[PDB]
């Protein structure tokens, strides 16, 4: 008696008896960020029922949801379980499940406050997620509120940008400063800059070891046939100025979770006041304080001769195969012997692999069992690297907020290795 609009209730009991069951399919609808841990409500216990995946209801307006969902191994031969904070807000997922050739469909309505509220009931959570904050924590934040996980009195939203001020004029965070990020790193070698530099361009964004700094890009779409694509990718950018304040001591480095477009997204006001910057005389400690978070040329080759260490590349394909070298800037093509490969997505200035359309990070789990599966696991030391570090920061934040305790990223990528004509390469299908 299929009916796309009437949806089948789960018990407590019922779902509890089945959290082991390979043939059921756990579906948490709220936000990405409330599954990762974030107690969007004021629940005493945030997460997701253990075993979950994510597939967010705001996802219902994208056209390629349907593929989400295959690609995400959910499949019509599953029984399908959703939950959100509300029953009512699984209803249009559960019809859409349904419309779609998704016969076995449950909803399940005692997630909050029965199941959060219980700590028999298993749940799970993104160990660091309090780094990766969601829209309405930013937008307390700048309005002076009260907000979970902020017990600190000095803080900037920063909007990173690579050469390219109009995407932060275009539109902005209320109250956000812009900072380039050749600030951080150097147009020389692509790597971040020396401990003096590093102290005079915080100092001059106005940023101390104790502000909490919030980073946040904008997604414009990169085109490989432009001169500088990575004007265009705001967020990547975001993720690589993070790595190197928390590097330099930043002490408290968080991340808005999908860039400018969840801010947007959320509904929040648009700036485009070009905020003059103020300035603070004194960082407030040695840079760097967290030096262990770089790694260059000389240890990167150890750890390829260490058993307990790996290089791991976040690039392309047609890059890994030496068809490509991924930037108009660099001339050699190859791979760097040794390193285990964990494809970003389409090109350089593209991470499909580990993010989400809406450009938040890919559930972790996802991330988590595909780099198992490579051995790249979190008792090893693991330096991630790309074509010159930005991508390799990324894939590094995603393993810093699993709470992985040895991650590190080879700073000077592909562009500094095949600079050395000595270093040997590999090219080709392997
Ligand atoms: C280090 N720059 C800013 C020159 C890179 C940054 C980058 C973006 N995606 C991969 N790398 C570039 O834009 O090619
Ligand atoms: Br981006
Ligand atoms: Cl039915
Ligand atoms: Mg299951
Ligand atoms: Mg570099
Ligand atoms: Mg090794």
């Amino acid at each position: 008696h299929k009916n796309m609009y009437d949806h089948t209730e789960i018990t407590t009991d019922s779902l509890l008896a089945l959290l082991g069951s390979e043939k059921v399919k756990i579906i948490d609808v709220r936000s990405a960020d409330a599954y990762n841990g974030w107690r969007m409500r004021g629940e005493v216990r945030g997460g997701h029922i253990k075993g979950a995946k994510s597939l967010p209801a705001k996802w219902l307006t994208d056209p390629e949801w349907l593929n989400i969902v295959r690609f995400k191994q959910i499949r019509p031969e599953d029984a399908i379980v959703l939950y959100g904070y509300t029953p009512e807000e699984c209803e249009q997922t559960a019809t859409r499940f349904k419309e779609n050739g998704y016969n076995n469909v449950s909803v399940f309505h005692r997630f909050h406050p029965d199941w959060t509220g219980n700590d028999a009931f298993p749940m799970d959570r993104l160990e660091q997620y309090n780094r990766l904050v969601p829209a309405e924590w930013v937008n307390g934040l700048i309005s002076g509120e009260e907000i979970p996980e902020y017990d600190n009195d000095t803080f900037i939203v920063c909007h990173a940008h690579y050469r390219n001020r109009d995407a932060y004029l275009s539109g902005h965070i209320p109250g956000a400063t812009d900072m380039d990020t050749l600030a951080l790193e150097s147009p020389e070698t692509w790597n971040r800059r020396t401990p003096e530099e590093l102290k005079k361009a915080l100092e001059e964004h106005g940023i101390t070891a104790s502000t909490t700094v919030v980073l946040y890009g904008k997604f414009m779409h990169p085109d490989n046939a432009d001169e500088f694509p990575g004007s265009a990718a705001g967020h990547i950018g975001a993720i690589r100025l993070a790595f190197i304040m928390m590097y330099a001591g930043v002490e408290d480095v968080r991340v808005l979770n999908g860039g400018y477009q969840s801010w947007t997204d959320a509904g929040f006001a648009i700036s485009k006041d070009d905020v003059p910057k103020t300035t603070v005389p004194e960082f407030g400690a040695p840079i760097p304080s967290r030096p262990e978070f770089a790694v260059d040329i000389d240890e990167a080759k150890e750890m390829l001769q260490s058993e307990d260490s790996d290089l791991v590349c976040v690039r392309s394909y047609p890059e890994y195969i030496g068809e490509v070298s991924g930037y108009n800037y660099i001339k050699k093509k190859g791979r760097i012997p040794g390193a285990i490969f964990a494809e970003c997505g389409s090109d350089a200035y593209h991470m499909e692999n580990y993010r989400n359309h809406d450009h938040t990070t890919r559930e972790y789990h996802e991330i988590e069992d595909i780099w198992a599966k490579s051995g790249i696991i979190p008792k090893k030391h693991l330096a991630f690297y790309s074509g010159t570090g930005w991508r390799g920061s990324e894939a590094w934040f995603n393993a810093l907020l699993m709470g992985w305790p040895r991650v590190s990223v080879y700073d000077g990528g592909w562009f500094e290795w095949s600079n050395d004509p000595e270093n040997p390469y590999e090219t080709g299908v392997p």
